[PDB]
């Protein structure tokens, strides 16, 4: 089981951290979502699909700089919707093929009342989120830490 992101970035089997740069709506009103999908720049596979299955979950999902004081957050992984930053350890996703699959994560933050004019920094740090994957065969327990930041300034207007 391994990561890579849209660009090539890699995360191997056995886990560890990247760095992903994300394109951001660059004005979001008060009362709209701010839409990060990460499903269009995470992608995993299964190595061994033949005789293993893969488990992946968001295990956390921390909020940085102008999301954790700008912004009222929402995790979709999978089809179901969590609160962002987390409170617990997502359901499994299974990984049972050899091609490619995104990592069904988005995130949907909306302004908070107080937030207006540049609400999140170009180059800043906006979350961090843990991809914990697990096994049927082993005790394997990796982490795949993808450090999120936004490639631009984001206005709220006020
Ligand atoms: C062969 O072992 C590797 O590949 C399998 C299948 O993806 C994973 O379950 C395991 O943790 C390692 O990453």
């Amino acid at each position: 089981f391994a990561c890579k992101t849209a660009n090539g970035t890699a995360i191997p089997i056995g886990g560890g951290s990247a760095n992903v740069y994300v394109n951001l709506a660059p004005v979001v009103n008060v009362g709209q979502n701010l839409v990060v999908d990460l499903s269009t720049q995470i992608f995993c596979h299964n190595d061994y699909p033949e005789t293993i299955t893969d488990y992946v979950t968001l295990q956390r999902g921390s909020a940085y700089g102008g999301v954790l004081s700008n912004f009222s957050g929402t995790v979709k992984y999978s089809g179901s919707s969590y609160p962002f930053p987390t409170t617990s350890e997502t359901p499994r996703v299974v990984y049972n093929s050899r091609t490619d699959k995104p990592w069904p994560v988005a995130l949907y933050l909306t302004p908070v009342s107080s937030a207006g004019g540049v609400a999140i920094k170009a180059g800043s740090l906006i979350a961090v989120l843990i991809l914990r994957q697990t096994n049927n065969y082993n005790s394997d327990d990796f982490q795949f830490v993808w450090n999120i930041y936004a490639n631009n300034d984001v206005v709220v207007p006020t």
